[PDB]
Parts: structure tokens; C-alpha cells; sequence
């Protein structure tokens, strides 16, 4: 019963494609239903729009800052911020799903999808699903990051929704 959602991503105006995530509510019923709600825009706001403003290769793709698009913003469906649910999932390789954070329990919408096992970041911030299709379009928006997070096209969420 875990949702499916999705992302439709371009760059530039030029489509990637679509990431399809699968959200662990068997584990993470509260952080999986933030992102889906994002992901639907039911509650009048969400990821439609959104950018992934922070790309990293060989680490991270980070997206869902809606409201500054520059990773200080974002807010949940539950406030701004809201506290670690659990760390039962871990970083385990690429395709894994996580909540971004300020420290701990500063989880809002912002998110990241692995390029890499992330193990150090095990216990540090909330794994909520993975990718389970599309990772050669999570590894083409990796191909525009740098460095420094820095990426060389605008990548824009142009739709997002649930699936199932
Ligand atoms: N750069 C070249 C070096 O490469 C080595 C790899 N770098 C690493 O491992 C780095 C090493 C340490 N730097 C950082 O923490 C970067 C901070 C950074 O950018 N701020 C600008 C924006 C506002 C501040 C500060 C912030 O903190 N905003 C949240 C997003 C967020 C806000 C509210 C809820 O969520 C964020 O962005 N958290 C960072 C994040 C996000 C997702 C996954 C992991 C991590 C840890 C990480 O990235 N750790």
C-alpha cells in the first residue's frame, strides 16, 4: 500500500523525463504523506514549479525549496518545520529518498535523491523511499550540478503528482 509518485523534470525547457518514487508509509507514515500531499499540491501548495537548486555529482540531487528556491525555504503540510519521524531507513545507494534538513527536526519539503550510498548520513536525516524509475533522469540532472552544488541549467519540476 505504499503510494507511488511522481516528477516530471526538465532543464533549461528541455525535458528529462519522469522520476517515479515509491514512499515508505509502512515506515515513515508522516513524512511519506508530507511528500505526497507536495507532490498532489492538495493542500494549495507543493512541488509544481520547484527547482532542484543544489546538485552535487557523486552525492545528491536536492530540490523542494517552493518558496525561496534556494534551500533556506520550503514548508510542510504540517507547519514549517517538523520533527524526525524515524531513521529506520538508511542511505543505502543511489535511487534512496530523504528529507533535507538544518539539523535535527527541521524537515519541511525540501528533499534529496542519492547519487551514491550516503551512509554517512544515516541517522542524520529521514530516508522516506526511492526511486523506482528514472534514475538515468536523476543522473542527467546530476550531469548539470558541480562542487559546489552550483548547477549549470535551471532543473524545474514542470509536474508532479501521485500515481497510486
Ligand atoms: N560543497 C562541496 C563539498 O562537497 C561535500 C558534500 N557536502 C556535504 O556533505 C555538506 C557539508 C555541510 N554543508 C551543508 O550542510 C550545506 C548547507 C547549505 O547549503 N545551506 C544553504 C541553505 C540553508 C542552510 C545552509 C541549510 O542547511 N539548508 C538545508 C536545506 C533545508 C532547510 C530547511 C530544511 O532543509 C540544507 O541544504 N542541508 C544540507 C543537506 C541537504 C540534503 C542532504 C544532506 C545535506 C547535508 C550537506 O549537504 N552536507
Amino acid at each position: 500500500g505504499n503510494p507511488l509518485v511522481y516528477l516530471d523534470v526538465d532543464a533549461n525547457g528541455k525535458p528529462l523525463g519522469r522520476v517515479v518514487l515509491e514512499l515508505k508509509a509502512d515506515v515513515v507514515p508522516k513524512t511519506a504523506e508530507n511528500f505526497r500531499a507536495l507532490c498532489t499540491g492538495e493542500k494549495g501548495f507543493g512541488y509544481k514549479g520547484s527547482t532542484f537548486h543544489r546538485v552535487i555529482p557523486s552525492f545528491m540531487c536536492q530540490a523542494g525549496d517552493f518558496t525561496n528556491h534556494n534551500g533556506t525555504g520550503g514548508k510542510s503540510i504540517y507547519g514549517s518545520r517538523f520533527p524526525d519521524e524515524n531513521f529506520t531507513l538508511k542511505h543505502v545507494g543511489p535511487g534512496v529518498l530523504s528529507m533535507a534538513n538544518a539539523g535535527p527536526n527541521t524537515n519541511g519539503s525540501q528533499f534529496f535523491i542519492c547519487t551514491i550510498k550516503t551512509d554517512w548520513l544515516d541517522g542524520k536525516h529521514v530516508v522516506f523511499g526511492h526511486v523506482i524509475e528514472g534514475m538515468d533522469v536523476v543522473k542527467k540532472i546530476e550531469s548539470f550540478g558541480s562542487k559546489s552544488g552550483r548547477t549549470s541549467k535551471k532543473i524545474v519540476i514542470t509536474d508532479c503528482g501521485q500515481l497510486s
